[PDB]
């Protein structure tokens, strides 16, 4: 690939050399590997969580009875995780002869955690066994060692999904970076009270952003677009879960 | 391009391989192809379609006693039509030499159908020339004989421009991948009512989203944000292509 | 990367040549050298300019008694240069060695202009020093120059950032290429009136489009929509640039 021509930069005035930490050289050749394998789609879709969002904060005292902050990672986690086992071709890896498909019978789901030192992609196992709590409490364990530098590339391995919310920063969506050898990422951006057409007025209906990424040599547009249209349609009634 | 580490996945559970069909694979082998040449933006813009679609409605029995179902899918077939007229530079292909584009003068259209054995783009010819009925008659017969393995190579070639549509399955916007050689492709996804300013108060009003991507060394940021203009402004008074 | 074959054209109708221009020729250089070594993203943001837009209608007689007339561009530019000078990894640049940044302590910024001739992008110096109106009579006689073939390369080298604004023809969203040595470019387009929730009922706002691409190797994704978080901030309050 051409490189880019450098520049004497000092030419138009002042400069300041500040270098990259180990973690960020490691992070920009993983993405730029990710980047020119990997023929990116971003499917965007929003779901309704007015429902969801009532409940997570009538839990609030039980889960501050088990010592736990329950926010909405948890209820993304468990919602992807039934939706990888229900559409597998978004849990599954391309195989290295490029001729098939390996699917995976187990959903560990990574999220993004942007630390100091740069970003770090901790993994949450058999996320389709644990409860809303047991999310609550591992994800916030395992983004604590992330930031405190004791987490162990144990907990970095083998994941079959990523997570990747700003919502609490701030923004409408944005086009995430498949994680390769990972097939697809959801990105999650914030929520905002929004009109939504019921058949006759528009109602005021709390919508959260997603922008599903995916890797089309695998995933097709429709797949994708079925993949974000059922996760609204779990966020939008998570009992659906249950049967 | 630096190759992706193969991983044991089955360190972390139990896998299984499927192999991709050929067809996957051919899919596969463009997709990545196109992604390395062509430097990709995408566009983005809503169209009024309210009356488009009354008028749509109205037409049902028309169209059912030509036996043909008049979906979306021609009257932005028609409207495409037009536009690559209009603005030629969309209608062309970069020549070989990098230093030259070829401009076509005959309008061909394909349009993505996602089958069970991968994703074929059947092409109709001279999408200028044939009637809302005619488009509406030929796009679902190639729709079935491509579902059905009957679609030949011949029915697959010399295309200028793609429509790839999955308002039928749901979703906001989406960043499709220019099928090289041509220059753009117009992603369609799933209307909603939306309140829309008139200069005074909000009429709810019946949108379309387009998602416009475009090879950006032959297509610059102005020439197509004109483009998904136009066609927004054409697919709110149809009757336009009539002067 | 593997090439795109080569087409008969001719063979599905009648095609023309037309060359491409010099410009056209290093755009087209310059955007594919990018595409390939930058990972992009894409962060998108609304940003309220209600008052910011009053504001710059009531300045009119000011700015036509100064002779120049007061476009968003320069609001854009003063709020941009205040955050690049806020956020400083945004004003920076990757070392050759992969393993620096170097970061400028200067705050130039190039706007694209698209020309006849192809795209030029002429640069602002030092546009934290100058005023509202002294940006708005730069812009524009740069502009000029541009479009009339008398810019000097001098006018094109050495910028930070780069805006880039379809605001004057439309759409809703767009995902600009990063021109590279830089990190990010901010896209700008149409601002709609759009009802906003105010904690009780909706109220029409003006919002303006932000769609800010940056190189992901540098900069993080909390980063990026922390950028676009502030400048929605400063452009809803732009006397928070005064203190
Ligand atoms: C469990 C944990 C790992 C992730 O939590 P989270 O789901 O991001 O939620 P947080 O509590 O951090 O978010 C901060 C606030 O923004 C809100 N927020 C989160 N997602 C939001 C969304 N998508 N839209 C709008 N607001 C949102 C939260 O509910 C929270 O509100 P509060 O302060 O009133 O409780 C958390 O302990 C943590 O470490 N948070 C830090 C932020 C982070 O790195 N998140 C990464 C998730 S991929
Ligand atoms: C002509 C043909 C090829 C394409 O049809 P189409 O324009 O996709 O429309 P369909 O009838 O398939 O769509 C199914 C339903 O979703 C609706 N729909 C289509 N586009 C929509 C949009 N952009 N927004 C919202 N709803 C939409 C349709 O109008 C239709 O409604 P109905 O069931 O009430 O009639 C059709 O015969 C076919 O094969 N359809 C299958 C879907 C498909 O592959 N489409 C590819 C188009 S690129
Ligand atoms: C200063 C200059 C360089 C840029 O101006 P600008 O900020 O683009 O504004 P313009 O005056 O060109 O825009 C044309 C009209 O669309 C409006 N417009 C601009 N941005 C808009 C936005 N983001 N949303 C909605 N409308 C917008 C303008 O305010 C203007 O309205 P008017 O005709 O009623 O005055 C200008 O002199 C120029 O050369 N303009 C030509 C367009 C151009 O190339 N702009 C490039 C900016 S990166
Ligand atoms: N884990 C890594 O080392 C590479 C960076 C992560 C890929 C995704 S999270 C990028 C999101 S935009
Ligand atoms: N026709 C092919 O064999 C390649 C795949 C099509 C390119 C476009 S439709 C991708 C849309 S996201
Ligand atoms: N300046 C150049 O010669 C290259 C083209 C500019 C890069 C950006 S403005 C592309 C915006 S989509």
């Amino acid at each position: 690939i051409p490189p880019i021509p450098p520049v004497d930069f000092a030419k138009y005035g002042e400069i300041e050399e500040v270098p990259m930490t180990r973690l960020m050289q490691i992070g920009a050749t993983n993405l730029h590997r990710s980047w020119l394998n990997v023929p990116h789609v971003t499917q965007f879709e929003s779901a309704d969580i007015t429902e969801l969002e009532a409940f997570r904060v009538a839990q609030k005292a039980v889960a501050k009875k088990a010592g736990v902050k329950l926010t909405v990672l948890p209820l993304l986690l468990k919602a992807c995780a039934y939706l990888l086992k229900e559409l597998p071709d978004f849990n599954s890896s391309l195989a290295p002869s490029g001729q098939a498909l390996i699917r995976k019978k187990y959903v560990h789901i990574g999220f993004a955690v942007d630390t100091p030192d740069g970003l770090l992609v901790p993994v949450i196992r058999n996320v389709d066994q644990k409860s809303l709590l047991q999310l609550a409490a591992e994800a916030a364990e395992l983004a604590e060692k992330a930031r405190s530098k004791k987490l162990g590339a144990d907990a970095m391995q083998g994941a079959c999904f990523t997570i990747s919310s700003l919502g609490h920063i701030g923004g409408t969506a944005f086009t995430p970076i498949v994680n390769a050898p990972e097939v697809a990422i959801l990105g999650v951006s914030k929520a905002s009270m929004q009109p939504v057409w019921d058949g006759k007025a528009f109602q005021p209906r709390l919508m959260l952003p997603l922008s599903l990424s995916y890797d089309h040599r695998v995933i097709n547009g429709a797949a994708a677009a079925r993949f974000t249209k059922r996760l609204g349609d779990l966020l939008a009634d998570i009992r659906a879960i249950l049967l």
